[PDB]
């Protein structure tokens, strides 16, 4: 869906944009610094689940750049063994929200931001 290599890169920094906004604002709800409202974040997750499942398609062939490392590219296997990864981790936080269960959820969102953290350091440039 992208004319040129740019504009894959601009709609995977779009992604990851949004990515950190809704994985990032439950922070002070699992650390009990704001309220627990199991409904509010059931819902928020949901559309975690959406945007996170977004960035992969937009790093085919050829569309090099922005911070992306060359890595991604020349070993297929691996990136891919990495999104697939994260993907089951934000299952994890999916069945924790779907649940109401607070200490399950403080569980999942830790491994998931470990996931995020894990991919940057091998395949986004500093
Ligand atoms: C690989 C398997 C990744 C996982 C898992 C996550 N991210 Fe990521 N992210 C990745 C790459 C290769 C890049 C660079 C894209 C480029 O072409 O520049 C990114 C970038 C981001 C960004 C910055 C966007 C920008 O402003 O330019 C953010 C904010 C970001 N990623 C957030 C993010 C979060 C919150 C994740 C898990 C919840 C996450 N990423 C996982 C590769 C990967
Ligand atoms: O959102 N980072 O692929």
């Amino acid at each position: 869906q992208f004319a040129k290599p740019e504009d894959a890169v601009k709609y995977r920094q779009s992604a990851g944009t949004l990515m950190a906004s809704h994985f990032g604002r439950m922070t002070p709800v699992v650390k009990g610094q704001a309220p627990y409202d199991a409904a509010q974040i059931k819902a928020n997750v949901e559309v975690l689940k959406t945007l996170s499942a977004l960035p992969w398609a937009a790093f085919g062939p050829g569309t090099e750049g922005g911070d992306a490392r060359p890595e991604i590219w020349s070993d297929a296997a691996s990136f891919k063994q990495k999104q697939q990864a994260f993907q089951d981790n934000i299952v994890k936080l999916s069945a924790a929200a779907d649940a109401g269960d607070l200490d399950k959820l403080r569980a999942a969102f830790g491994d998931v931001g470990a996931s995020c953290k894990a991919c940057h350091d091998a395949y986004r440039k500093k």
